[PDB]
DNA sequence: CAAGGCACATGACAACGGTGTTCAGTGCCGCGTTGCCCGATACCCCCTACCCGTAGTTGACTGGCATCCGGGCGCCGGGTCGCC
């Protein structure tokens, strides 16, 4: 996980933690679990590094209904969209050219030069209903 | 003269006002800690220059050295050969 800044142990640690975790996580709870591992990193430095990763793009970032920015890495680097369970957090990556073609058709119809598409579908998970 | 009808105001009724808290997150901006990058520095190599130890050198050449006295002074102590 190369970073723009000079490599070191702490960014390697947070990158490894993101690698192991395959769920949407917020910065403060990420720091909580990171401290639980025992690295004892600083909150603002964690903020700096995760902002850098979000800028780099290898970690997808979503915004919750409360307004929180939640980050997680995707195995595949191609652009896609994530289906997430609010109760459990199971993030599954799917992509379809139909939505993209729809976006380009709308942009051309309205004469838009460039566009940015953001699509997240929220829904109720299958296993949580069962007890 | 008493009973029945209309005005204004009134006991509650929430919802705005405005401002104060609270979450909580994410930075903002001053204190300290970190990967680089090089640069010099100790430490392997090769070469030869020079220090230092060993071993020969065949006419003959076969016993030295200069001592030491003007203490001085007395005693101890033992040795040492005469003594009868
Ligand atoms: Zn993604
Ligand atoms: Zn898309
Ligand atoms: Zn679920």
């Amino acid at each position: 996980p190369p970073v723009k800044g000079r490599a070191t142990r702490q960014r390697a640690a947070v990158s490894a933690a993101l690698q192991e975790v395959e769920e949407f996580r917020s910065a403060q709870e990420l720091h909580d679990m990171l401290k639980h591992k025992g690295d004892a990193v600083g909150l603002t430095t964690v903020y700096r590094t995760l902002q850098s990763l979000a800028d780099a793009g290898e970690v997808d970032v979503l915004r919750t209904a409360e307004g929180e920015s939640v980050y997680r890495r995707c195995s595949t680097g191609d652009h896609h969209h994530h289906l997430v369970c609010r109760a459990c957090g199971k993030a599954v990556e799917v992509e379809g050219p139909a939505v993209e073609k729809w976006a380009e058709a709308i942009a051309a119809e309205h004469g838009y030069v460039n566009v940015a598409h953001t699509v997240e579908i929220f829904g109720t998970c299958a296993d949580c209903a069962g007890a």
